[PDB]
């Protein structure tokens, strides 16, 4: 009944190399972009949540909240200037997901990341669910207008510290990211219902699984589907405690005596992906891909 012969990266690589493993879903968060120079949200001291006091918020989550944004957008746009990536070079982890695409194993990448690195690494719109939107485009917030603006326009407003107003109607222009309180893209639900029927392997990388409904995705997979977490620390566990994110019952079981399908490889995402690629015979392909794409970016 158990699909992994052993609860290890080697077990997952052998499963991946079997014919049952045809459809892989990746679930990724900010941890897969930290080696690209983009700090994450919840790491102590460097993460965003430990760097909010200077914005003088009524509480730290306000800067994520759509109703607060609509009333006082200036903190969000000051933060956006502070965190604007100085360069957009995707990581080994991103290019591993690109290799999964090129080899026909990637059914979908569900990303929480707003930095657009998945696109730059070559995942196309069909391969991707940007579950929490991206900074790539922005829209006027007036339902009667909804004029679109490209990242170059938004970037100029952010760096000039001018609050972005729509050129046609002078309402606020918001990046197409999903704030706390907003609905997720409809693509998220349509793809979820189709993808999680088919998935043979769930790859979870670089996320604390602290945000719903995205974190519910790990429970949408069939109960035999193996789940591999590559992350600096365990996350999404089912162990109940007050303030757990997971609905009760759902969650990962790495360590109980009933554990049967969940693997935690604890370390840096780039190293874990390099180790998995090596076990699969993809290490040189992945290394060459990173080198070539990185040089291509370095030229301009
Ligand atoms: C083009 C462009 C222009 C700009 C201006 N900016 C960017 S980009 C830079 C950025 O920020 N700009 C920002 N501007 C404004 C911001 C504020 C904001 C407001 C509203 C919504 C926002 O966004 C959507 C959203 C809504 N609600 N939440 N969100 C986001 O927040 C969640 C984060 O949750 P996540 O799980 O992703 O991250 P974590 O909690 O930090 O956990 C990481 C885990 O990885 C582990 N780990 C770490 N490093 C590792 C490594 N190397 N190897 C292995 N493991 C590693 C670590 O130990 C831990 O376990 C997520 O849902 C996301 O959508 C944002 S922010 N691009
Ligand atoms: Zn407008």
């Amino acid at each position: 009944e158990r699909l992994l012969d052993e609860l290890t990266l080697e077990g997952v690589a052998r499963y991946m190399q079997s014919e049952r493993c045809r459809r892989v879903i990746c679930l990724v968060g900010a941890g897969i972009s930290t080696s690209a120079g983009i700090p994450d949200f919840r790491s102590p001291s460097t993460g965003l949540y430990d760097n909010l006091e200077k914005y003088h918020l009524p509480y730290p989550e306000a800067i994520f909240e759509i109703s607060y944004f609509k009333k006082h957008p200036e903190p969000f746009f000051a933060l956006a200037k502070e965190l604007y990536p100085g360069q957009f070079k995707p990581t080994i982890c991103h290019y591993f997901m690109r290799l999964l695409k090129d080899k026909g194993l990637l059914l979908r990448c569900y990303t929480q990341n707003i930095d657009t690195l998945e696109r730059i690494a070559g995942l196309e719109q069909e391969d991707l669910v940007e579950a929490h939107g991206t900074f790539y485009t922005s829209h006027c917030v007036s339902a009667s207008c909804r004029h679109e603006y490209p990242l170059s326009w938004m970037k100029e407003k952010i760096f000039s510290e001018v609050t972005p107003k729509c050129e046609d109607c002078q309402s606020l222009v918001k990046p197409d990211i999903v704030f706390f309180g907003e609905s997720l893209p409809a693509r998220f639900f349509s793809c979820m219902q189709s993808d999680f029927l088919k998935v043979d392997l769930l790859l979870v990388m670089g996320t604390s699984l602290q945000v719903q409904p995205f974190a519910s995705l790990i429970s949408k997979a069939p109960l035999s589907t193996p789940r591999l977490l590559i992350n600096k620390e365990k996350a999404g566990q089912s162990d109940p405690f007050l303030g757990m994110i997971m609905g009760l019952g759902g969650g990962m079981d790495f360590d109980s005596k009933k554990a049967y399908r969940d693997v935690a490889w604890l370390g840096e995402c780039d190293q874990g992906c390099l180790a998995l690629a090596e076990l699969l015979g993809w290490k040189k392909e992945l290394e060459d891909l990173v080198r070539r794409e990185h040089a291509s970016i370095d030229a301009q």
